[PDB]
């Protein structure tokens, strides 16, 4: 037996504040990518990319894809200013 990557690692959300119409790289919403394997990849969950076209408080979900194929879902928040 062994611990799969999504059990070993503990990604934590970073709250970002961005301007209306800003781009959002999913990795930028994870606070501790230095505590996760550097070959992990980050993407927005389908249907859960924060929409920066309007200002307000938005929610999103980051998928953290680990090298062993397991995946962590991370709830994040994005403040959009106008
Ligand atoms: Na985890």
């Amino acid at each position: 037996s062994g611990a799969m990557d999504k059990i070993k690692y503990s990604p934590e959300a970073k709250h970002r504040t961005v301007e209306q119409h800003a781009e959002l790289d999913a990795k930028d919403s994870i606070a501790n990518t230095d505590e996760l394997p550097s070959n992990s990849t980050y993407n927005w969950k389908n249907g859960h990319k924060p929409d920066t076209s309007t200002s307000g408080e938005k929610d999103g979900i980051v998928e953290v894809h680990y090298p062993d194929g397991t995946v962590d879902d991370v709830n994040v928040k994005v403040t959009v200013t106008s």
